[PDB]
């Protein structure tokens, strides 16, 4: 019989496939939710039993900061995102730079009292630090035009194929805690089947941390001084921890988000595995690049399995990496607890944060919490304080001033009107996803 | 046991590997076939049971434009391709810019009376438009010179690991519709079974289809005009369609080569799925580059399950795309139709052109067809026609034209006499690689 | 029910994870082993039954060559490879250009008399003529930093994700050949079971082959001259032997270092595949750039399955390749032979090394031998002698020179001293490592 | 009343144009001449007063080394160098890699006993170590192909704007010392004047010279170690001499190539200017890029008056630079030695050549001489003896070998009769460069 990673193209099953989308459901070009600031919106819920086989989204966030000569009603049926270079003085929509921390992911599977992955929106996707990088692995790809690529909250695609089995439901959703709308575009795919899935099923989860600042013992200390290598650390009490987690199941892998501060090497230290609530940790790496499969220092490269999304050497001081542990998951019977030291023996106090990836059969035995959203923001330095004072002014440039005011007062209002109807279409088209997913269920059930 | 997508390397299989080749069977050094002008050619038949496992091709396709002070009868036996600038003087084996389209791949299973497989031979590795773009990809790879890229007929590296199993038998077939012979060189392995495939296995078929130019409403309006964008399109009845089969099976995705006309944005349309007669879609996509998981147009990214293999921004006007649905496959159980809109609500009258790859079981319902070679050609602009008239030509010019057009008349004919030596060779291999496939079928099964 | 390749990450296993590391046992930041010159060193041994998941390591090997200003003492215990330039005049640890050779990886399973594994370590993790290039695969990958690539023995991560099980022991050695010491990361992954693995279980192999030179016919002739194309060779009896193995198992592919002495193409020789004893090849393939899935040559392209490591074009004359047959292994029921003719019918006489990698049941019929250090050396071009004879010297000159001699005869010794300590926690960890998988292996079969 | 570089371009000068060039005097499509073997070769001689303005070069120099399948009497006649690749099987004409320091460019002015230009060809126009690299400069430019760089001996364009006065005679010569002919296209511009040139007019001077190995103290010692930076150089008596030049003029630079030994750094030597005889020099530099205007190191930039032509970065250890004194110009009214300490203190032992340029008046006091051909090639690593024996040949291969060895027989002199009649089309074509020299000499002064 067949063998190899494509064997399963060569049988047919008896499954049916669905999909939860942002599809202009007027049937016209707007196939983009609208996610209102400060709000839950429902993606879908999906009758099990199912798997999610594939997720594809996008997103813009711009801020309205200058009146336009565009006509704002008229515009707002035109491209979705005005890429529009703000010297050429017609319009200035700028982008929101931290809107990927402040959107997280929510996903809950079978009714339980926990959602199971809750993520903020980027670093689920494997964007950190809300600044993207151009990417492919096997289960996460990101791909960010270079025209849009070293900045915060920069447009891209993202894209997952981690398998999400679920017996009995899925709600996925996206929780805005912005203070602004944004635009979400997506496609999540799935199948239904025709009987339950067996019960040691494991379900995906996904979590995320932020120590920041990590309490490092020698924050001041030069990293590799003899000083700092001679200190010991056997039982990571004090390590970073991406995940501690009490059931059945194994872990898949992270992302890691590292804003360094002393400016040499934050990678020292050594991931330690504690599988089943032993005291020492039974899995002991060497070193944190080495944990992502790099060696002195990170490379810029991103392989199947492990690698950097974003390079240090690219931006002031913060690196993205990742692995996943695919074909090598650490599996765990009653608990795991995944750790990082902080620099050798936790000397360093930098801003780490972290999405673990796991699988276990349910329940999910512990609530997914998260930092609220005045935690998740990028440290990015800030200009001093510019208090400017106009010069005296002539006649001619009051005039100027005031009648820019004036376009301000009538233009602003205008948009937000458009804003709130999009919104408002996103809050129907929530509704009609799950309606259409249960027809679908409920048609082939009948079937 | 042994987990993960490298597990079945951990057990043996009583399976016996053969392959069909382009291998000189006189033991010298032309390992490729002479594929005659206007002709068929079988590259092999294998009785089944058994599986194509992998299929490695590259090709070449010179036209003799000029005499040659190399020795035509010597240089049969030198390199296959005179890979040398005209600016020397001394040959000149012009490039045939469209024999990736004026040749098919064609495939027939278990003696059935269509064929499951018929695509422009380049189409089929993913090469769009007879113009190739170097590209990795799970299932298919292209590797492509620097030195040859950007232009029409590059040779380059063609490799498939889609497997294709069939229960009784396997033909391959190349059908030259060109005018001129061209070199293939192939590698098409497999494995052969000691027992049947189950009768429900899934076998490898793909279909090649073009709407050129698309049948638009609004060729001329700008795209994404408030006008266009504001007009419906639900049941999809005018979509693009790459795909329109009866049977039991899964779609595992496509290639699509785009010639865009307007010099705005060719990639609004939705794809939209029609799952087993249902009238209006089920899936419903957002957008022709979020089919492809891009965003905001294709960006230069080729990861293994999608995206660029040619970017409109290296080309006058063309993209080729791909999209392969190996983990998330779009099931069926009587009929699939895979749509996309040709802009938004098939607004635009581009020329476009796919291939569709699925696994159905047997028997193939749907007939599968191919445009004829006339509407398989890329559209290019053509330079004015030049009437030169010959100055008033000195008795030395004339001398020259008269001496290069006599080695003219005696190099063509001598260049001929070359290609039918090969061609003879090509049909007589052909013979000898299906006699060798049915003894090592018979010597296998005879235990 | 769960398809394609992430399905096992849905269904718990009841399996312990372990890792054999160079972790540092004193829990300070030495998390690397420094490997004794001319001897063996057991990364660990683990009891069966179980799997090796996954490998990572990195290395360094440098010479001291001249006195430094830094407190050897001190040193130690700071960052592990002083990448400080010569031209700073404070130190100078040179790299030893052929470590990579000179230390093998070998591999013992189920307490056979032979090594399933026998492979100097940078040809195993797919590091060809001790000549790091940065690739990715889907089984090997190479992280080579662009500041030390192009050089021979620059450091560099490899990773392996070949599945290896064993029922009841597996034992992972370095074998150092060297006369100098080198540093050593590892990780090391694998799961334990609770049950035996089946009997038809296939254990993971690999062997190292050089023919330097190839014993060529026709070294001093043309490449692609007539004469050379129209030689036959049907039988390969002189072709380049990749593998030759009894036994019942499958080929998974291959790496290939070439150095090119006539400055031509060393690439047509056609791959022949000899299976289960047969006098000629059933598998005939068509040249070796066409085995490796390219064509016209070698490009600058690494894809999952086959592809370019070190490219001819970067280098003084050679080439580092691979094949992995992962979907399309190369099955054998008694026994196989891979050979690759070098040049067209063996006409070339260059200098070819392989690794090759298969799976078979045990026992291991075929005792795997490794040719002696003196015959794994790359092949480099040597500057003349260049016997110099001191100006007369002034009185300052003889003293800069003696003050210099009497620091270096100081300094040597010292760091001697640092290195003979480092070796001591190697043979201490070497052991721990053992008494820990051994410790854990019983308390989860006590479990 | 005009000012600035241009002014000259506002005035007119009753001056007439001459051109000596390598133009086929036969009217065809020859333009080079075929400079023979261990030859002098007159390109043009041209009676005072006059000015040289530009000169344009490029050169090539191929071997035969294998039969080819172009008939090689029309090959003669085709483009002048055959630019196909050996591995094609149909031609090979390898490339001679130091024909650049084998031929020398010789200039005498006003019928002198000594030439006052007496250089390498290829170091003249800035090619150092026989091996070009891509740079401007405002004098000199070297137009290099990328297809063609990274080798010894690469074809490319040289240009040359220093002007060369001479009030009574020019004569320029190719010596070619080299045992094979060379391809020379050449353009060499001046214009002659109706009145003599002022007799303090200064004239064009170049030579060359090298210290192979310089005779350093502490080659062994590392590079700015302590012990080396505090030894004391205050007169350079052992500094390397890049001009030693009695009379009065001024120095207006060099081209300087370094072949570095130690891989340390070469450059720490400070220029050191000895003007009218002085003990001690009154010009004391800091270091040798910082001669070059460079800084810590060599960098990959060639600007108007300095800088890199080829960067040890990018070679196996040697390092091209130049340096322009234009408008900074080191002047002398009775003697100049222009020195370099060959590392800190003459250190280094190292591979120094240079081109030293300057103008004088009349009379060149000594001889300018060259080292004999033997003591210009450039230091390169030789493969180790490849002792190769043929195998036991088939009948078969035999017949091949002897096939081959009879075509070689007959090509090699069909090849060496084209050389014979291209070096008589040269000799002839320089006795009638200076024919019409002379006649426009005349013409200009009778009108
Ligand atoms: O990769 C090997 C080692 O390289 C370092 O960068 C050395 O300073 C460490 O973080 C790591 O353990
Ligand atoms: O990727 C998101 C959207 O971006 C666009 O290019 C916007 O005009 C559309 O085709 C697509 O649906
Ligand atoms: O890739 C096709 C063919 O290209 C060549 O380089 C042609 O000389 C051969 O090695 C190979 O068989
Ligand atoms: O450019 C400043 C200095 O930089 C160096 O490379 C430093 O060692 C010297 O050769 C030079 O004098
Ligand atoms: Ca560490
Ligand atoms: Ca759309
Ligand atoms: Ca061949
Ligand atoms: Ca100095």
């Amino acid at each position: 019989e067949i063998t190899g990673l494509f064997k399963d193209l060569t049988k047919v099953k008896h499954a049916r496939n669905g999909r939860l989308a942002s599809w202009d459901q007027r049937g016209k070009n707007q196939d983009y939710w609208e996610i209102p600031a400060g709000e839950s919106i429902t993606l879908g819920e999906i009758e099990g039993p199912g798997c999610i086989t594939h997720m594809w989204m996008t997103s813009s966030c711009r801020k309205v900061v200058a009146p336009s000569i565009l006509d704002p009603e008229l515009n707002a049926s035109a491209a979705p995102v005005m890429e529009i270079h703000p010297a050429l003085g017609v319009i200035w929509d700028a982008y929101d730079p931290f809107y990927y921390r402040k959107a997280l992911i929510k996903i809950t599977w079978d009714d339980q009292d926990t959602p199971s992955v809750l993520v903020p929106f980027g670093d689920f996707f494997c964007i950190g630090n809300s600044y993207p990088g151009n990417f492919s692995s096997l289960p996460f790809n990101v791909s960010l035009k270079p025209e849009e690529a070293g900045k915060f909250g920069a447009p891209c695609s993202v894209s997952c194929y981690f398998p999400m089995p679920f017996n009995k439901k899925a709600k996925i959703e996206i929780v805005n805690d912005n203070e602004l709308p944004f635009i979400l575009y997506f496609n999540i795919d799935y199948e239904m089947y025709g009987e339950p899935l067996p019960e040691d099923t494991a379900y995906f989860h996904a979590a995320w941390h932020r120590e920041n600042p990590c309490n490092g013992w020698g924050p001041e200390l030069q990293v590799n001084s003899p000083e700092v290598n001679n200190v010991t650390n056997f039982k990571g009490e004090n390590n970073y921890t991406v995940l501690d987690v009490e059931g059945t199941g194994h872990y898949v892998g992270c992302n890691l988000t590292v804003k360094h501060f002393q400016g040499s090497w934050w990678g020292e230290g050594n991931d330690m595995f504690f599988i089943d609530g032993e005291e020492y940790p039974s899995l002991n790496g060497t070193g944190t690049e080495d944990y992502f499969n790099h060696a002195w220092g990170m490379q810029r490269n991103a392989y199947p399995f492990f690698g950097t999304i974003v390079h240090e050497g690219d931006t002031d001081g913060f690196q993205v990496s990742y692995r996943w542990h695919i074909t090598d998951p650490v599996r765990f019977e009653k608990h795991l607890k995944v750790t990082i030291e902080h620099g050798h023996a936790n000397q360093l106090s930098d801003d780490w944060s972290s999405t673990a990836y796991w699988y276990q059969i349910l329940p999910t035995a512990s609530r997914i919490t998260i930092a609220p959203v005045e935690d998740r923001l990028p440290v990015v330095p800030q200009l001093p304080e510019r208090k400017l004072v106009l010069p005296q002014l002539t006649e001619e440039q009051q005039a100027a001033r005031d009648t820019y005011q004036k376009r301000w007062k009538d233009y602003e209002p205008r948009r937000d009107t458009q804003f709130r109807i999009k919104e408002d279409k996103a809050r129907r088209e929530s509704k009609l996803n799950t309606e259409f997913a249960k027809k679908l269920r409920d048609a082939f059930d009948a079937e």
